[PDB]
């Protein structure tokens, strides 16, 4: 399925998104691609939208 990745970045602000066969997959593409970004912050996670969400 597609998860999504909200970032509110000091900087980068932007969405992606990952095609993966779960959402804890779908953390450890995100958690990659935040960490390519150098984005540091707060997580969250909502099961009911698949979206998770870095907040700076």
């Amino acid at each position: 399925d597609t998860y999504k990745l909200i970032l509110n970045g000091k900087t980068l602000k932007g969405e992606t998104t990952t095609e993966a066969v779960d959402a804890a997959t779908a953390e450890k593409v995100f958690k990659q691609y935040a960490n390519d970004n150098g984005v540091d912050g707060e997580w969250t996670y909502d099961d009911a939208t698949k979206t998770f969400t870095v907040t700076e």
